[PDB]
This record gives C-alpha cells, sequence and structure tokens, in this order.
C-alpha cells in the first residue's frame, strides 16, 4: 500500500532503494525472498529478512479460520462473459485472483471471448463484487492488458462489441493496452512488465494472453525438448498466477488443441497452473458450447452461447 515508510524498520532512504527495485506494495515485499531484496543496492540480509516479516505481519498473513475464511473469499470479484449460461457455470462470472483458460479448435470463439471481456470490463454493471471485500475505488478506471501472440487483436471488433453493448468503442480502446508478442520471450517479458503499468498509475484488472501456447509449441518441437518447454511455460504460469493474486486481477488465457478427440496443449504445467479450464466447441451456426471440465469447487458443466454482430450473447 504505497506508503512503505509505514513498515517498521523502514526509513525514507530504504523506501527509495525499494521503489527503484520495483517494490511499491506491502504484499510484494511480504512475498519476496531475502535474495531478491538483497539484489537491491544497499539492502542487507538482516534488513531484507526483517522487512519481509514486517510486511507479512502488516498484511496479517497468518492462520485464519471460521468467518475469516469466508471474508478472504469476498475479495474475489467476477466479470460477466456476456453469456447468461456461461456466467452461471462460472457461478457468477470469471474470477479475479485466478487463471481461467479457454481451449478449443479454430473458430470456437476463444478470441471473441477475450475481446468481449475487454468491453465488459468498462461496464460496472458487468462487474460483480462484494462491497464487503472490494472497495469501490479498487474498481475505478479499470484497465485491461491484451498480450496478442498471433496478431489477431482487432480494434474494429472491440468497437463493434462496445456498440453492441451500448457504450463508446473509443472509451474501451483508450482503457485497453495491447502488446504484440512475436515469440515466447516477448510474451513472458510483457507479462512481467505489467507491473510497470500498475506502477505507472494504471489499474490493470484484466490480463489476457491470446494465445498462451502457440509460441512455445512452435519454438520447442522435438519431444526431446518437452522438459525445456515445460520449465519455461511453468515460470510464465507462475508469473501469471502471482500477478492475479497480488493485484486482485483476472488472468484470461486461450489455448489451442491437438488430436487425442482433442485436448488442450501446454502439458501438465498449464494443466496444474490454470484454476478454471474450458473446452469450446462449435454447434449449429453461430452457436457454441463452453464445457467447464476443471475447477477447484464447481462441477463439470456446459453452457450454450452465440457469437453475433453484437458479440457474445445468450
Ligand atoms: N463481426 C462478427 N460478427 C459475427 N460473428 C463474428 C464476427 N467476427 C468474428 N465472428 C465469428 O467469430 C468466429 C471466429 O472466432 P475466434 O474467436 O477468432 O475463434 P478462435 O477460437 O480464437 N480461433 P483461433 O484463433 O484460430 O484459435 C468466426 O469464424 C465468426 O463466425
Ligand atoms: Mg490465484
Ligand atoms: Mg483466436
Amino acid at each position: 500500500a504505497d506508503v512503505l515508510t509505514e513498515l517498521p524498520g523502514v526509513g525514507p532512504s530504504t523506501a527509495d532503494k525499494l521503489i527503484e527495485g520495483g517494490y511499491l506494495d506491502f504484499m510484494k515485499i511480504a512475498t519476496a525472498t531475502i535474495g531478491e531484496l538483497t539484489d537491491i543496492e544497499g539492502i542487507s540480509e538482516k534488513a531484507a529478512a526483517k522487512m519481509i516479516m514486517a510486511a507479512r505481519d502488516l498484511c496479517d498473513l497468518g492462520f485464519k479460520s471460521g468467518v475469516e475464511l469466508l471474508k478472504q473469499r469476498q475479495s474475489v470479484w467476477r466479470l460477466s462473459t456476456g453469456s447468461t449460461e456461461l456466467d452461471t457455470v462460472l457461478a457468477g462470472g470469471i474470477e479475479s485472483q485466478s487463471v481461467t483458460e479457454f481451449a478449443g479448435m479454430f473458430g470456437s470463439g476463444k478470441t471473441q471471448i477475450m475481446h468481449q471481456t475487454c468491453v465488459n470490463l468498462q461496464m460496472r454493471e458487468k462487474i460483480f463484487a462484494d462491497l464487503e471485500g472490494v472497495v469501490e475505488e479498487e474498481l475505478e478506471a479499470p484497465k485491461a492488458v491484451y498480450i496478442d501472440t498471433e496478431g489477431t487483436f482487432r480494434p474494429e471488433r472491440v468497437v463493434q462489441m462496445a456498440e453492441g453493448a451500448g457504450i463508446d468503442g473509443q472509451t474501451v480502446l483508450d482503457n485497453t493496452f495491447v502488446a504484440r508478442a512475436y515469440n515466447s520471450d516477448m510474451q513472458m517479458l510483457f507479462a512481467e512488465k505489467i507491473e510497470d503499468l500498475i506502477k505507472g498509475g494504471n489499474n490493470i484488472k484484466l490480463v489476457i494472453i491470446d494465445s498462451l501456447t502457440s509460441t512455445f509449441r512452435n519454438e520447442f518441437t522435438g519431444r526431446g525438448k518437452l522438459a525445456e518447454r515445460q520449465q519455461k511455460l511453468g515460470r510464465h504460469m507462475a508469473t501469471l498466477n502471482k500477478l492475479a493474486d497480488l493485484y486482485n486481477c483476472i488472468v484470461l488465457v486461450t489455448n489451442q488443441v491437438a488430436a487425442k478427440a482433442e485436448q488442450a496443449i501446454g502439458g501438465h504445467v498449464v494443466g496444474h497452473a490454470a484454476t478454471f479450464r474450458f473446452f469450446l466447441r462449435k454447434s449449429k451456426g453461430d452457436k457454441r458450447v463452453a464445457k467447464l471440465y476443471d475447477s477447484p469447487h464447481l462441477p463439470d458443466s456446459e453452457a450454450v452461447f452465440r457469437i453475433t454482430e453484437k458479440g457474445i450473447q445468450d
């Protein structure tokens, strides 16, 4: 919480050395390691160790029980997908503090959903938050980050969906950051640089990686390169899960499929890292089916939706 000097043992000099290293929030320090803190100019091990324990304490990161357990869950806000049936399967909508994955064959609607969420983020009526755990100013001027790894981001579609929702398309564009990544290195670096946007005053509440695996699959083709691929993708996923928890934001990813009748690629690393996993498939015409096949507390379920000129509906 911005004022690091409120941390016991931390004076103005230290606070400066810290912000430089990219530490501007209590939680970031509380979850750091003595190593990464000592990597900063004149921050000793004793100090590093001390502020870490102080930050944890300040954020009250201890044992919780009873009602406190429900309170923690109230800090999770949800975003509407534009589909009633889909939102119901999600038990409200897409959850912040988690990674939700949409995998499916070509044209199943993975990118459409990504675009719709950018629009919905700009409509508070589309955001469902418990006032008892999410302060309204935490939702003010929400911004989205779209890491486009295939080059399929379409400003036109965002504007069109915005119109379809009854709001200004230019407003959505002004509040949506897009980063075109040509390989996994850029993809991962962009994800890591999202912190700079937040530090810059942007309230990043939606992070989209479309596609999550296309780059990796094309860069590590040999089966004798499976381990290589998994390790890098694993670090990427960890970065994603941490920013989702740390900044109470939604992380949305898309995934392609492969035969054996099909399954999402990315291996176990993506399998374990994603909290919610969906399989998108096409039906008659503009109809689509979204099958939730993995989550920590929701049963497997299907939702029928459509992709139209307005965007996602039903
Ligand atoms: N403006 C529009 N109006 C109505 N339908 C549209 C419009 N734009 C796209 N679609 C539909 O969206 C489908 C493609 O959605 P898309 O989100 O790109 O699929 P995808 O799963 O991400 N495929 P891919 O990127 O290859 O993996 C089309 O084939 C169109 O039927
Ligand atoms: Mg999480
Ligand atoms: Mg796509």
